[PDB]
């Protein structure tokens, strides 16, 4: 079950500045412990001001993608957040489709994802065009990955597929179909 990675539960992001947290996530994912993380995180906490001010830099980069007709508008907003941060993209942004069972598109993102030392800002494409941004970071055999509706989780790299399954299922379950997950890997 999900809730048997919960690390940390807390729903961050009643403002939908997910892009914005989960790098904010991603800049300070090995300080503290979850519990702190989703304290700075939270919204009487210095995280949410960060992550509100990293989510404009996003949504800047987006609104000057979509006026210049970029062809990844949202590749580019996706991009400039994580860069703004200090991070550098590591490989082109790959996409995952749902085509088959839930095990499959988390076998395959696990496959990318939990391999220690990666960090990526991963984007969920809900079937109705809308989409969630979450990140990970794989520290050694500890696998981290912080859900900004939700709140943290973990798993050894072993269990990753199941945990990343069972954030699929979650949002599926909620009508919130999730197309494909866009994968961006970064690192400082």
């Amino acid at each position: 079950s999900l809730s048997d990675f919960s690390v940390a539960s807390r729903d961050v992001n009643h403002n939908n500045i997910c892009a914005g947290l989960s790098t904010e996530w991603l800049v300070m994912s090995s300080d503290g412990d979850a519990e702190s993380r989703m304290d700075h995180l939270d919204y009487n906490g210095e995280g949410q001001s960060r992550g509100s001010e990293r989510h404009q830099v996003y949504n800047d980069a987006l609104r000057a993608a979509l006026s210049n007709d970029d062809e990844a508008p949202f590749f580019t907003a996706s991009t400039a957040v994580i860069e703004d941060a200090g991070f550098s993209l590591r490989r082109e942004p790959k996409t995952v489709h749902a085509s088959g069972g839930s095990a499959q598109l988390g076998q395959t993102v696990a496959h990318d994802v939990a391999q220690s030392g990666r960090k990526h800002l991963l984007s969920l494409r809900f079937a109705n065009v809308q989409g969630h941004a979450i990140a990970c970071s794989c520290e050694g055999s500890q696998f981290k990955l912080f859900d900004p509706n939700l709140g943290e989780f973990q798993s050894s790299r072993s269990a990753a597929p199941q945990l990343i399954k069972g954030l699929i299922d979650h949002y599926n379950s909620l009508n919130y179909d999730v197309a494909c997950v866009n994968e961006f890997r970064v690192s400082v």
